[PDB]
């Protein structure tokens, strides 16, 4: 095979990110064997130098001439850094005089945390490295490819980023899932604008057999790594649930934490004065050991104990607690009165291996082709797809026929709930976060106040002017139930302040503060990489930042809104709204599954203010007013306290992680 | 070196149907150049020998050896002749000792009629040639491939068979669209069973630039062919519409037909004897001429006149017409008093060109890559895709980035309508067609009688026992409004009989008479091609045969039901149900668009009794009875008199062509 494809890509120039190892290294190799010129770029110079050296030796053996000039490298290329990526483009053009293929292969695993534990810096890094980087490179290379009359951009997404019309939950990996869904969503929504010269496709392999998946150089396998992650999160969630259950029935949080601080399972189960939830917690922990590990004798490690106090703090559970209300956040690891010894594992290796085989067996059992593709198999597929000249706007699936069955599909709304469900809002507080969507914010506030008899709507805006514009659309009697909170630092701080001032909300509606830009690849005024980064911040990160507080609130429902497009607009805003709809759906689906594993059990659903077909968008005022009213009905449908469809498996499923378009 | 891509397919054996010309011919050539062995099969020896000679000549020129033996042919292989297909498998095994790739490429254009004008034989011819032929070959080659441990089956579908989760209307081509959708639906639903050994994928190009599309030797181009067909259907629909509107006002059908028989636009314009509808029709036809063609002087050709009286008859509008009901059907073309002269064209060449330019310009404008792919481009893509070993169950799109925007996604029910709307059923007649789905048929009859106050439910069954079983589930007071009609010849005759006896239905629910088989590719007891043909007859053709009558009934709503799977079943019945759901959705979407062009304006919607996710299927008695109740609610939602497009453009579109799963 590898010596007999010299004609497939002869003379084509490829820039491949993350080209030192894995799929990227194999694509670099096979493109060179197929007669292409390759600029391989990566962070690590040693891996890159060895990989290129091996390719050049193979090129010599199959009798290429001038092999050194055919494969070039650029090290210390960090995809999270724009200057560093620009150097990769400049190096490719300096070496080869053009770029034919851009392979957006580089990726990071990301935070590997539940959303409620995930840092904003970790989320931002995953989105910058995996998704914004790809737009940065497209921005710089697309004009070169259009000017020469041809090009190919390929995004290396993942099967776990979902597929068109069908989101997939990726618990503990929401930042990664969003970044991968985003790579694909760019192909679906932007290929129109890269044509006619540039083909723009994605690949979405699932698990891929090679050194990184198997584990090499004394490193655990990716199934083993998720197994360990799963047990840590099960212990955190279990300790957290016991603390919350105790606080709900009126145990002081200071008393719960003083009892957990003793961090002794045998003493905790036996002690009579410990709350039943802590006794039962400690009993269950004491049964989980193997004779080596320590998680049967200690409830908590410093790291899990830090994650626990963070969740309690962010739920507002320290607001009236003398000590904790004021303790430095820097000290969240340091409150245990004894900690597991460092000479022994916390977690049992047997349960790690068992969870890893649940993970591996689960994916391996859903492969139509019976075995995981290797990195070479996925690289071979990639090099074959790159030779096609007729496909654009598609995601190829070189996954081994991976089929994970799920019903998380975007729905058009035409349905309603009983007034009895709405009556449960009477006397409650709701938060609406927004700025630019005045008609939608106003009608939703009116529906909650006038139709559902909510006592207080807290409208959390970017500016006082944004508050006044919504208030000006309400009757005076309705407006007396509208409270203003203008963001002063960040949305999480504004949410902490709203909770402190007016209490626990029953419904949170998250809308973007800013309208989408009306531009993408136009030569006159394109959407710059910094502008695209802000679109991601305002339309994805924003919802994450709201969600990571909202998911900690008992009896609260969370509603995420994707973008609107002004009536009559004919710009790429409509493509950008559909990009966000797809990418945010990965988040919604993932968060809905995580939240069911938390004691707070917060439902999350998504409402879309843009339809899939631009001719079906509202085109006159009657259709606009129809959409505004439908939007408020959709918010009440997924925002009102969820019905007793705990009886029905079917109905329970259709109020968590839905994406509904109005 | 320049041209060497042998590593892709060296020694792989392909059987290619329609292998002498078009895409099939180019796939045979490129597989051979890539080191493959090919058995090219088609009807004409002469065309096969030219294709084979050209390939053999080119191989020789690229320096291949033993080249005669690498490229073989079999003539008289016709996809409508299943014995000739078996002969093609045998010839491949005789020549090469094995089969690696099956390329299901041969196909026919089909009836090129609106559903209400299409014959059952023409429909059956299309489905047998384009869909059942593919299953026939799959049935014979799959065991060979599984035994050797590897294989690839590639179905050549069409963009206009839709894509996963998104159906597409192909007006005038419902037979073809269903066949193409079926080729893709087999890949989506059956790949699991062809694995792990066999990859099973489709391609779905749209228009392909070559001899067939352009036209050769005085044969019209495909765009020109659709243009003429559009003018013929617009003339038939306009004459039909005027006739129906006159009959609705109470003009006797015999009087309308006596006036139309005169077939003189200028006299019909002016004569005060004529109904206003015929005067307006004649005036409109009179204005459409070009000084050469005759359709401005005659309303009808014999062929259009035959299609007109067939529609009136099938609507039951001759039941009380003495001359017309008795006329033999063979004289449907003989009733005009004058006919256009045979030396001059009926249709104007210029309007055919204008329509052809609307058709061609439409799809060309939706290509992201700007240019229609050539036959060579699509074959090259196919040969690249066939080298991949990681993809199964997917449809590749080598279409030039063809993007036709539509909102036809399969939806899962959580929607409702006003009791006022259900109340318009009061006093009306409903038809329920079915046999095996007793619980669903009973609850739907009960819902129509008890909840909507329908006067009469005509339950059209295969057997008396099928009726008795539904009747036995009803309270005696509800059962008073249930009428039996047992099919004695065909469903069309039973519908004619129900119409004659009990009058025009407001709602027609079509359900399949037979349960799906519980088998597919099992070595012990596979689904034979003849059994698969009966699945098609019972689950696709059955609905077509109901629809071609129902689509002619004023103020009627048509509901098509796709298959159920018995609770606890773990057979490929589930895969077969999902195959039918996808394939029938092509029919539903296409017929909804055609029917809006007809004067009867009959809405068509589809209800699915099987879910996409097998673990979501009802798993106890309680979930069964919830699904049964939800089914009847879904039939009422799409079966009761619908919301006017004038009230809402958004709502109007939801209730035409939908596929809803309960
Ligand atoms: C498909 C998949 C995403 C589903 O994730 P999931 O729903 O979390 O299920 P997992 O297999 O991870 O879950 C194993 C167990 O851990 C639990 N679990 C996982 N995350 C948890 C959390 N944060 N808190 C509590 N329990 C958790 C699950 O609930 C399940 O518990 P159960 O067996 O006791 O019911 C997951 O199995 C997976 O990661 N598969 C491999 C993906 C892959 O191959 N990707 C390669 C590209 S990056
Ligand atoms: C895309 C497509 C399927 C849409 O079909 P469509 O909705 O019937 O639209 P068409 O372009 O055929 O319609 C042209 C006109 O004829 C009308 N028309 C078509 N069939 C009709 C019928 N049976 N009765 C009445 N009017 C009809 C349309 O409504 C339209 O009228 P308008 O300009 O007044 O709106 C069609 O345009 C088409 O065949 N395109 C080419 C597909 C192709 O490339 N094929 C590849 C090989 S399979």
């Amino acid at each position: 095979f590898s010596e007999n494809i010299t004609g497939l890509h002869l003379g084509k120039v490829a820039l491949i990110t993350g080209g030192s190892a894995g799929i990227g290294g194999q694509v670099a190799r096979l493109l060179a064997l197929a007669g292409g010129k390759v600029m391989m770029v990566a962070r690590r110079e040693s891996e890159l130098a060895v990989a290129r050296a091996r390719i050049v030796s193979e090129l010599e053996d199959i009798g290429f001439a001038g092999v050194e000039r055919r494969v070039q490298t650029l090290a210390n290329v960090d995809v999270s850094n724009f200057e560093s990526l620009k150097g990769a483009v400049d190096a490719t053009l300096k070496a080869f005089g053009r770029i034919d293929y851009l392979i957006n292969n580089a990726g990071v695993a990301g935070a590997e945390d539940m959303v409620v534990d995930m840092g904003v810096d970790a989320w931002d890094y995953t989105l910058d490295a995996n998704l914004v980087s790809n737009y940065f490179l497209m921005h710089h290379v697309a004009p070169l490819m259009k000017a020469q009359g041809s090009g190919y951009i390929l995004n290396v997404s993942s099967y776990f980023g979902g597929e068109k019309y069908l989101a997939v939950a990726y618990p503990n990996r929401a930042d990664y899932a969003v970044s991968k869904a985003g790579q694909r969503a760019m192909v679906e929504s932007m290929a129109r604008y890269l044509g006619p010269e540039v083909q723009f496709n994605a690949i979405a392999p699932g698990p891929v057999d090679g050194d990184r998946l198997s584990g090499t150089g004394g490193k655990p396998g990716l199934f083993e790594r998720r197994g360990k992650l799963i047990l840590e999160n099960k212990r955190l969630n279990a300790v957290h649930a016991a603390a919350i259950k105790a606080i709900r029935r009126g145990v002081r949080v200071e008393a719960v934490l003083a009892r957990l601080a003793r961090n002794d399972t045998v003493k905790m189960s036996h002690d009579t004065n410990n709350p039943r939830e802590l006794r039962e917690l400690a009993l269950a922990c004491a049964r989980e050991g193997d004779g080596t590990c320590t998680w049967d004798q200690y409830l908590l490690t410093p790291q899990i104990a830090a994650a626990l106090v963070s969740r309690l703090r962010q739920a507002g559970l320290f607001l009236d607690a003398p000590e904790w209300s004021e303790r430095p956040v820097t000290e969240d690891g340091d409150w245990l009165l004894r900690v597991p010894p460092e000479d022994a594992p916390f977690l049992p290796a047997d349960k790690i291996a068992a969870e890893a085989k649940k993970v591996g067996g689960g994916v391996l059992s859903k492969l139509y082709l019976g075995k995981m593709p290797t990195e070479h198999d996925v690289a071979q597929a990639t090099v074959f797809f790159l030779a096609d000249r007729a496909v654009s706007g598609e995601t190829f699936m070189p996954s081994g026929g991976l089929s994970v069955e799920r019903s998380t599909t975007e729905r058009e709304l035409f349905g309603s709930p009983k007034q009895e469900r709405l009556d449960q809002m009477r006397g409650k507080t709701v938060w609406i976060i927004g700025e630019h969507l005045v008609d939608y914010l106003a009608e939703t506030a009116r529906a909650f106040i006038e139709d559902c008899h909510a006592a207080n709507v807290v409208l959390i805006t970017r500016t006082a002017e944004g508050f006044d514009a919504v208030e000006a659309q309400l009757d005076e009697d309705v407006a007396q139930s509208l409270t203003s909170l203008v963001v002063s630092s960040d949305i999480e701080a504004a949410m902490d302040e709203a909770l402190s001032q007016w209490g626990r909300p029953t419904t949170i509606l998250s809308t973007p503060f800013t309208a989408l830009p009306g531009k993408l690849f136009e030569a006159q005024d394109p959407l710059t990489p910094d502008e695209f980064r802000e679109v991601v911040a305002d339309n994805l990160t924003h919802h994450f930042r709201v969600s990571r507080r909202a998911s900690l609130y008992d009896d609260c429902q969370l509603v995420l809104t994707s973008p609107d497009v002004a009536m009559g607009d004919k710009s790429p805003a409509f493509a950008l709204a559909n990009f966000i709809k797809t990418t945010l759906h990965a988040f919604t689906a993932t968060l809905a599954v995580e939240n069911e594993r938390l004691v707070h059990d917060v439902p999350v659903n998504q409402i879309n203010l843009t339809r899939r077909v631009q001719s079906e968008e509202p085109r006159d005022l009657d259709e606009h007013l129809e959409e505004v009213r439908r939007f408020a009905r959709a918010v009440l449908l997924v925002g009102a306290p969820l019905p007793d469809a705990e009886d029905s498996r079917y109905r329970a499923r259709i109020y968590r992680g839905m994406s509904m378009t109005v």
